[PDB]
């Protein structure tokens, strides 16, 4: 149970060997496609790729690698595709990606820059009047709307097939305020920002997968993910006992490597799902409370 776990860990002050007995139980994979001398400059990072089974595939012939995961969750019955940041050549990739796999939203959980570097392409328009042309994959973005708050953002943006002129509504919806290797202030920002994400209708079942990425796709993803999953378990069966959060980090890490980078995103996903499970208990106030306590205004 949870909660009395996570008091007896941090009694004992030992988050860095259960986060480290994780990453020894992790599955293991091949990821020789990503590995492929062709899809060198398609990965942000040497050190992350996504496996053989679970990678999504582009539709096209020439080279359908994009390094994004379907993190398919049988049992909640949820799936998420969890991408890296897109680097400046891989834009229309994951656009492409977005039409193919028919998502609604897409949740960044990163700053184009962090620490004096480059995390992520700028890969949507941040002004209504300049759209998006992606030549590669015949795709036009561009931006509707979009909502400040004050530590995060919602956009409204148009997606265009140019090919069939088809067009679809995809919600943006970007955390400003989450440190890379960090956590996010409080399990109440957290809380409110992901329940955004859900009252959009972004993930029901009667769209594609959800669309999350940072800047290496895994760890603040990672954190997101696992919260979300284990609050959905729990309220599949209204029951927060029947929840090994453990377990289920460890299931999602047989779809993509390394989810959730550090102990205290794993301590932090603790204090989400417990002070979430309020809600799906049935507390009608505290998702006002956590609006509150978030400064969102
Ligand atoms: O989102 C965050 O909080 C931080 O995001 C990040 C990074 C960033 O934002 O710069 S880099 C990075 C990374 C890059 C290469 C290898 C491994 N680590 C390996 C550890 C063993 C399993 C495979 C990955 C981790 C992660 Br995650």
């Amino acid at each position: 149970e949870m909660e009395k776990e996570f008091e007896q860990i941090d009694k004992s002050g030992s988050w860095a060997a259960i986060y480290q007995d994780i990453r020894h139980e992790a599955s293991d994979f091949p990821c020789r496609v990503a590995k492929l001398p062709k899809n060198k400059n398609r990965n942000r990072y040497r050190d992350v790729s996504p496996f053989d089974h679970s990678r999504i595939k582009l539709h096209q012939e020439d080279n359908d690698y994009i390094n994004a995961s379907l993190i398919k969750m049988e049992e909640a019955q949820r799936s998420y595709i969890l991408t890296q940041g897109p680097l400046p050549n891989t834009c229309g990739h994951f656009w492409e990606m977005v039409w193919e796999q028919k998502s609604r939203g897409v949740v960044m959980l990163n700053r184009v820059m962090e620490k004096g570097s480059l995390k992520c392409a700028q890969y949507w328009p941040q002004k209504e009047e300049k759209e998006m042309i992606f030549e590669d994959t015949n795709l036009k973005l561009t931006l509707i709307s979009e909502d400040i708050k004050s530590y995060y953002t919602v956009r409204q943006l148009e997606l265009e097939n140019l090919t069939t002129q088809e067009t679809r509504e995809i919600l943006h919806f970007h955390y400003t305020t989450w440190p890379d290797f960090g956590v996010p202030e409080s399990p109440a920002s957290f809380l409110n920002f992901l329940f955004k994400v859900r009252e959009s209708g972004s993930l029901s079942p009667e769209h594609g997968p959800v669309v999350v990425h940072c800047s290496a796709g895994i760890g603040r993803s990672g954190t997101f993910c696992l919260a979300d999953t284990c609050l959905l378990l729990m309220d599949k069966r209204k029951d927060p006992s029947s929840v090994d959060i453990k377990k289920v980090l460890l299931e999602m890490r047989k779809f993509r490597m390394g989810l959730i980078q550090t102990a205290d995103q794993l301590r932090f996903s603790y204090l989400a799902v417990i002070e979430g499970a309020k809600f799906i208990m049935g507390d009608s106030s505290v998702q006002d409370q956590w609006k509150e306590l978030s400064h969102e205004d």
